[PDB]
DNA sequence: TGCAGGCGCGCCTGCA
DNA sequence: TGCAGGCGCGCCTGCA
DNA sequence: TGCAGGCGCGCCTGCA
DNA sequence: TGCAGGCGCGCCTGCA
């Protein structure tokens, strides 16, 4: 679509505070992910082919459950959901577990799966 | 390739997968608007691409036809020229026309009052807004 | 050469 | 007086 | 009673 | 071995 001159000028573009914060989060799961053998392998599987089904990603859960990347608070399912799949994402209230995700935010467990592809968008409740 | 700017490879390859929010699709629409304005004039491509490759160096007008009210309509929405493209290549918190001032090497500044308004984002600079 | 659709500048109103 | 947004006629392209 | 944000102690790395 | 600074989870308050 776009022509050879509009990509060289978008290059040029200058990316907003929430894209900067948005690669700050990438980094923040890059240093968990390379601790776990095949974990930054099996992400990267479930980021390029949507349609094949692909197994959890986990990080650690804190108490409340948010983690904080920058000196900023989120879920996050919710963070890593808006940066590669909803950027437009509201809430928690918006996401639903598909059911081979074993790790799913609410399960309550010792680690949370952060895999987008591992949720469904839903309307939240009035 | 710095010591803040570097982004690790893994990080790069991850961030490729990144979905960008309406403003920056949006920024991509104002741009390509922009392309098809100056493929019509001869030199103003290469001109834009000069000033911003090198910042340091002074580069020439890079002019648009100007509205009667001023605003420039990009897919549905509406704003300055000028503060359109120095939100995309220089500043993007700009809060308005306000927050801008033309440097002396402009010969179409926005509110010259001429048949074109110059929309090089290295012939502005930023300043505080009057209270 | 007739349709058909998409979009922006110039118009309009609605606030404060 | 200034802004801010909404929508249509006149323009444009894309077919056959 | 759920969010939301602010900040410090305990952790960490980077020098010499 | 010592310092020096950076940042996040667990704490805290402030609303409705
Ligand atoms: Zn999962
Ligand atoms: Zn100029």
């Amino acid at each position: 679509f776009t022509s050879p001159a509009v990509k060289r000028l978008l290059g040029w573009k200058q990316g907003d505070e929430e894209e900067k914060w948005a690669e700050k989060a990438v980094d923040s799961l890059v240093k968990k992910l390379k601790k776990k053998k095949g974990a930054m392998d099996e992400l990267e599987r479930a980021l390029s082919c949507p349609g094949q089904p692909s197994k959890c990603v986990t990080i650690p859960r804190s108490l409340d459950g948010r983690l904080q990347v920058s000196h900023r608070k989120g879920l996050p399912h919710v963070i890593y959901c808006r940066v590669w799949r909803w950027p437009d994402l509201q809430s928690h209230h918006e996401l639903k577990p598909l059911e081979c995700c074993e790790f799913p935010f609410g399960s309550k467990q010792k680690e949370v799966c952060i895999n987008p592809y591992h949720y469904r968008r839903v309307e939240t409740p009035v």
